[PDB]
């Protein structure tokens, strides 16, 4: 068929997968798998399938791949409002088949920069001089490059942050999402889609899950087969920014390829892990003072004179900075997250430090280049 919303129904479902449990395996509780689903919503092969006798659950082995139930557009009901997009996504959906997704599906504009943000996941005030030059510079450099701004996508932390900065040209906004914690998710499957999906943002009722931001554009719902559990996304984003980055997409081929920048805002010791492997991968990293936790210790010991970056004075800043949660971090995490912090700082040329300075009086735009070009040299 010739309808856009046809071609792209047939495409989804002829090629993107979702991941199904394919062994039903009790983990100590009557009713729940190791997978995190009910029984009941098993398929029935699932139930003592003779291939799996006697077998530990394992997620690489007895989940399995079949065309994805849940895609289409996505409306938030409010009023006026633009639909989005979304896709459920195996993990292990293939570069190739994300590309042609977002590209020749999506029909996303090739960008001339990713602008990738990470942070603190549950809610956080920022206050309003550091929130105004965050949303002025974000949407400057987005506007400009035609960039596309790449986040967890859930309503809360710095994704929600984001979402509210965009909130308003067409500016891209990707959540990549792990569809295992997505609150009221329910609406969105049917087989052949949904034009629209009718999302409803009961924030009252997720209990631990999540509900998806209502002001990004663009969602890849990624999918391992199980649910209950986050960190499931977080593989499967890493691999999106590394196939931006290679996308080559700079001029012509020759040898130049879209950069990426990271935005760091709030953050937990997860964070420092996303942090340290995206450097490794040659991302320059901003990290914006004062908007708390991970972010602020960083920015602290960026300022100080590098022989003065102390196990003690990382400690002192995690006391400072993670009031309410200091308290579980254990003494092997302290040590590993500190020498984390410090391998960082041995990349002074991929990390930039963003501080509000009135007498100066510039917008993280500015940040975002500086980290460009601190980067390429
Ligand atoms: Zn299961």
């Amino acid at each position: 068929k010739l309808d856009k919303r046809c071609s792209l129904a047939s495409w989804i479902k002829e090629n993107i997968k979702k991941k199904e449990c394919c062994f039903y395996v009790e983990d100590g509780r009557e009713g729940i798998c190791k997978c995190g689903y009910p029984k009941v919503q098993h398929c029935d092969e699932a139930i003592k399938p003779e291939d799996y006798m006697g077998e530990q659950w394992d997620k690489h082995r007895h989940v399995r791949e079949t065309p994805t139930d849940a895609f289409g557009d996505i409306s938030f009901g409010g009023l006026g409002q633009k639909t989005g997009k979304y896709v459920r996504v195996s993990s292990d959906t293939s570069c190739e088949n994300l590309y042609q997704l977002m590209t020749e599906q999506w029909k996303l504009r090739s960008p001339n920069l990713l602008i990738s943000v990470t942070g603190g996941a549950k809610n956080f005030y920022i206050k309003t001089h550091l929130k105004d030059k965050f949303r002025r510079g974000l949407i400057k450099v987005a506007q400009t490059t035609g960039a596309w701004i790449l986040t967890g996508g859930t309503h809360a932390g710095v994704m929600k942050h984001v979402g509210m900065a965009v909130r308003d040209g067409q500016i891209v906004v990707i959540g990549v999402a792990p569809w295992g914690v997505i609150h009221n998710r329910s609406t969105l499957i049917h087989p052949e889609g949904r034009f629209p999906a009718y999302y409803s943002l009961d924030e009252q009722g997720q209990g631990r899950l999540s509900c998806l931001d209502i002001n990004h554009t663009h969602f890849l719902l990624v999918d391992d087969g199980t649910q209950g559990h986050y960190g499931v996304e977080i593989e499967l984003r890493a691999r999106l920014e590394k196939l931006i980055s290679k996308l080559s997409l700079g001029n012509r081929e020759s040898g130049v390829t879209i950069p990426v920048v990271c935005v760091v805002l709030d953050g937990g010791p997860g964070t420092l892990n996303t942090i340290y492997n995206s450097m490794l991968n040659h991302t320059p990293c901003v990290v914006l003072e004062g908007s708390g936790r991970l972010a602020d210790v960083i920015a602290h010991v960026a300022s100080v004179p590098v022989s003065k970056v102390t196990m003690a004075l990382i400690n002192r800043l995690l006391k400072r900075f993670f009031m309410q949660e200091y308290k579980n971090f254990t003494e092997l995490q302290i040590i590993e997250w500190t020498k984390k912090i410090q391998d960082i700082l041995r990349m002074p040329h991929l990390l930039t430090v963003f501080r509000i300075d009135e007498d100066k009086n510039y917008d993280v735009d500015v940040a975002i280049l500086q980290a460009l070009l601190k980067a390429s040299r």
